[PDB]
């Protein structure tokens, strides 16, 4: 479960969150094959509550009606021909299974579901999967509310709704099952893997039964014996009952405290600095590198009600998240996931975005074509953030490194580091308020460099800067404090 199950020399994942399925099909073949891409995050598949009031927001999502593969990106026709033809240009996919929960407890009964289904909250009654109240945790939950009031109880946060939602009972093996008959209909689809929704409110023990339950992956793609990749979401940032570790016998773990941390350093609060970033990773108490699922934000923190708060990076703050972003592509640890957004009218009021809800471009609900402009980025309102050139180098350069140990790092004190990947690639970053402008020891072979922050290599050319590494392994990097993007990268593939 550990294994994303990527092509070889494939190291990132990208987070098409809320993409249509024939728009992510496309952007497998066009992009994510030639520029190297491992995978894709994709939005939950199953039917989910429509939920109008406000109008179609993204975490409706989250909310299942059934295990149909009918949704806002399309019907299990495109679904099944994303997956074939992602996976025949070695491109994985990877499922956003959201198994906790059904819908909001308050939620009206009726067809109002994306694929139609019916369904009754009120009376527990899911007839399309089917789920009954004999299928939740109604009288296993022993809080006044219902709901999880309490995260120093493991039991209650396992066992009580989380904020209302209807809360499975995975002790059933009828539950079990189900879930499990969901899950193997997309591993034999091609699936590689799974984001597992909400997993600290999932018993380990649970989660275990039901991935024993599970299929090898698809043989046609895949070699016998294979198995899904698992990545559990567990918001810990410590001092909890409840710990990342529990359910590394699972999978993968969601590393929360990565992009907190990563944030406050490079927006320079709370006294942090990049030179501590030296020991970034396990010397910081994050879990160990083979079960981290690491990211600067994900699609509930870039709405900064998520943890840790405001210090996350997003897209809006597009220097400094191209700073953090290529910090982690270029660091060893862990297995990195670069998100996709998209554009919403972000209104703050008392530190609050009121349309933080907002889903999808859209017209009248239905979901807008991911449309390419002439110099690739996207339209449409699309942010497409795995296009910046800043970031899709950097992905390839986390594949050109792969293996090569983290060395040669340098560090002012303060905010200017930099550092190697073995004698495969070398980067460095001034966030500090002066120019940077030193000879360092790059650990690479002597040549001329294309900087593919600045720039691309073609043809023989670079159309950015050029770095100069000489026989002994130095070169000379100027960067000034206000440069567009103030650090630079240079690999053994962007040699000329
Ligand atoms: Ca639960
Ligand atoms: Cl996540």
């Amino acid at each position: 479960q550990y294994s994303p199950n990527t092509q070889q020399g494939r190291t990132s994942i990208v987070h098409l969150f809320e993409w249509r399925w024939v728009d992510i099909a496309l952007e497998c073949e066009r992009y994510l094959a030639p520029k190297g891409f491992g995978g894709v995050q994709v939005s939950p598949p199953n039917e989910n509550v429509a939920i109008y009031n406000p109008f179609r927001p993204w975490w409706e999502r989250y909310q299942p009606v059934s295990y149909k593969l009918c949704t806002r990106s399309g019907n299990e026709d495109e679904f099944r021909n994303m997956v074939t033809r992602c996976n025949n240009v070695g491109v994985r996919i990877y499922v956003d299974a959201v198994i906790n929960h059904m819908c909001g407890n308050a939620v009206s009964a009726g067809t109002s579901s994306t694929c139609g289904s019916y369904f009754n909250p009120g009376s527990r009654d899911f007839p399309a999967v089917p789920y009954s109240g004999w299928d939740f945790n109604d009288g296993k939950c022993k809080t006044g509310s219902g709901d999880i009031e309490n995260y120093n109880d493991a039991t209650q946060v396992r066992d009580c709704r989380l904020t209302g939602l209807l809360d499975l009972a995975l002790e059933k093996d009828y539950v079990r099952s189900k879930i499990a008959e969901y899950m193997n209909h997309l591993i034999d689809i091609g699936v590689a893997g799974f984001r597992l929704d909400a997993s600290k409110h999932m018993w380990p023990g649970d989660i275990k039964a039901i991935l024993d339950k599970l299929h090898n992956l698809n043989s046609n793609w895949f070699p016998a014996g294979s198995k899904p990749f698992i990545y559990q979401e567990v918001i810990d940032l410590g001092g909890e009952p409840i710990k990342s570790s529990d359910y590394f016998g699972n999978g993968r773990v969601t590393e929360f405290k990565y992009g907190a941390k990563l944030g406050t350093v490079i927006r320079k609060w709370n006294g942090e600095k990049m030179s501590y970033l030296k020991n970034w990773g396990e010397g910081w108490g994050f879990v160990p590198s083979d079960r981290a699922l690491v990211f600067v934000d994900n699609h509930d923190n870039q709405r900064g009600h998520g943890a840790g708060g405001a210090s996350i990076l997003t897209f809006w703050d597009a220097r400094l998240y191209k700073m953090a972003v290529g910090f982690m592509l270029a660091h060893p640890y862990g297995f990195t996931r670069v998100m996709s957004s998209y554009r919403w009218p972000r209104q703050f009021q008392n530190g609050n975005d009121v349309n933080d809800w907002v889903g999808p471009p859209n017209n009248n609900g239905v979901i807008k074509e991911v449309t390419i402009n002439p110099d690739t980025t996207c339209g449409n309102d699309w942010v497409c953030e795995h296009r910046w050139r800043q970031i899709r180098n950097m992905v390839i350069f986390r594949n050109v490194v792969d293996g090569q140990p983290f060395t040669n790092w340098y560090d002012n004190g303060s905010n200017q580091v930099a550092f190697g990947r073995g004698n495969r690639g070398f980067i460095v970053f001034n966030n500090d308020d002066w120019s940077f402008s030193l000879t360092l020891q790059t650990g690479l072979p002597a040549g001329t460099y294309c900087d593919v922050i600045s720039g691309d290599k073609i043809n023989g050319n670079c159309t950015g800067i050029k770095i100069y590494v000489s026989d002994d392994g130095k070169a000379h990097f100027s960067i000034s404090n206000s440069a567009e993007d103030p650090f630079i990268a240079i690999h053994a593939e962007s040699k000329l």
